[PDB]
């Protein structure tokens, strides 16, 4: 997690109901 970057820090797949952040 940097920001509204591109790759997630391996939290899970997309379409989770909680918030998320991304790194490059």
């Amino acid at each position: 997690g940097h920001s509204v970057d591109r790759i997630p820090e391996y939290f899970g797949p997309p379409g989770l109901p909680g918030p998320v952040l991304f790194y490059s």
